[PDB]
């Protein structure tokens, strides 16, 4: 389950399909009027994601938007390639637009000094907190969830099967990780941003959570459960609370370690 590994795609609920790699989530939200892709995975992973979209019966040329959680190689490295293959517009939080364009994270990033660059994308545009992305019948909401990066966005929508609907959340990373030379205790904006983000995420309507790193909400255990239980195995309306709690615990452990 490396970041760039093949992974047979699968439908999670309704028109929400997992098209990511073995290690990094990417989601296609489909419609007859075109599709939205969330994240690109790695540069090498773009070829996996593209093949997976086609394996689900969809055309790349019908992907109209690519939504970015945040601008690190593991989630965004494949966006540039996907953008070329699709012609889509890339949407991101304001403070991550320049990073997506260039593929270089800035000095404000806690991991600056330790990150690998990734390919810059074309057609990158900003969205604001609370903003709706509409495409035909699709409606995806942006929630600012800064901390891991300044422009991190968590994306939400509803998917339905014969009128039975669920609230789906593609949860951005909420993790306090850094270069060796970085002290969170010296950077109050980052700490405040992380804390605000745990609070936002634990309040979301959240039947089905798909974490950027899929194991964060036990995707693979859930998929194994689903073989017998069906797609209810993906449903757990405490998942966003649990992702937020794990974020909080990581930060609190880190601040304690810094004293
Ligand atoms: C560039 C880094 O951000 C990347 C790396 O290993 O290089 C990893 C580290 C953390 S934590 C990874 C697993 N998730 C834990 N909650 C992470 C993320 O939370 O998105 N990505
Ligand atoms: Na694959
Ligand atoms: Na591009
Ligand atoms: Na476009
Ligand atoms: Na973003
Ligand atoms: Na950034
Ligand atoms: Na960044
Ligand atoms: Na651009
Ligand atoms: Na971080
Ligand atoms: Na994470
Ligand atoms: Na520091
Ligand atoms: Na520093
Ligand atoms: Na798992
Ligand atoms: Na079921
Ligand atoms: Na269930
Ligand atoms: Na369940
Ligand atoms: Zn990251
Ligand atoms: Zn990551």
């Amino acid at each position: 389950r490396d970041w760039s590994s093949p992974q047979q795609p699968f439908t999670i609920y309704g028109n929400t399909h997992y098209v990511g790699t073995g290690g990094i989530s990417a989601v296609l939200l489909s419609s007859p009027q075109g599709h939205i892709l969330v994240d690109g995975t790695t540069e090498k992973g773009a070829q996996v994601v593209a093949a997976n979209i086609r394996a689900m019966g969809f055309k790349l040329s019908d992907v109209k938007y690519i939504l970015s959680t945040h601008s690190h190689e593991d989630h965004a490295g494949g966006i540039s390639a996907m953008q070329k293959l699709t012609g889509a517009t890339v949407l991101a939080g304001a403070a991550n637009v320049d990073t997506l364009r260039t593929g270089v994270s800035p000095k404000s990033d806690p991991q600056f000094g330790s990150l690998s660059n990734f390919p810059g994308s074309a057609k990158v545009r900003a969205v604001a907190d609370g903003e709706l992305v509409k495409l035909g019948p699709l409606a995806v909401k942006a929630h600012a969830t800064p901390g891991h990066t300044e422009g991190g966005i968590t994306w939400t929508w509803q998917s339905c099967e014969q009128g039975k609907c669920k609230d789906v959340v593609f949860a951005d990373s909420l993790t306090a990780v850094s270069a060796d030379s970085y002290r969170f205790s010296d950077h109050p904006e980052v700490v405040a941003s992380l804390r605000g983000s745990f609070e936002a995420v634990e309040k979301l309507s959240c039947d089905i959570a798909i974490a950027a790193h899929p194991e964060v909400n036990d995707m693979w255990t859930r998929q194994q459960r689903a073989a017998k239980e069906g797609n209810s195995a993906y449903v757990d309306n405490g998942a966003c609370r649990a992702i937020a709690a794990a974020g909080r615990k990581r930060l609190e452990t880190r601040l304690a370690s810094e004293k």
